DNA sequence: CGAACCTGGTCTTGACTCCATTGCCGGATTTGTATTAGACTGGCAGGGTTGCCCCGAAGCGGGCG
């Protein structure tokens, strides 16, 4: 997700099945922590995904 | 036949000129330092791009005392 005058985010597929959340590039920490971070409980993130 | 001469220099003496060369001296300018009393208290800031390779370091699975 490349802006135009801002920073990037990469959400990558690892060799194993953990979608990889690459943020500025300081790369770890799969899609629960972004998706909490943004305030998601369990029980959305199960239900959209 | 000798003799003046006339003129190359070779050199000196004496007066004159003229400009460096310090030397103060008075002032001009140049450069350095000190001091300003209301109150003020943790940066803006700019980008992230290749490919390939080597190798050294961090961290994690996996057994072991």
């Amino acid at each position: 997700v490349i802006p135009s005058r801002g920073a990037w985010l990469e959400f990558d597929v690892d060799k194993r099945d953990t979608v990889g959340v690459r943020i500025d590039r300081k790369r770890r920490q799969p899609v629960t922590v972004l998706l909490k971070a943004l305030g998601w409980t369990s029980e959305q993130i199960v239900e959209r995904f």
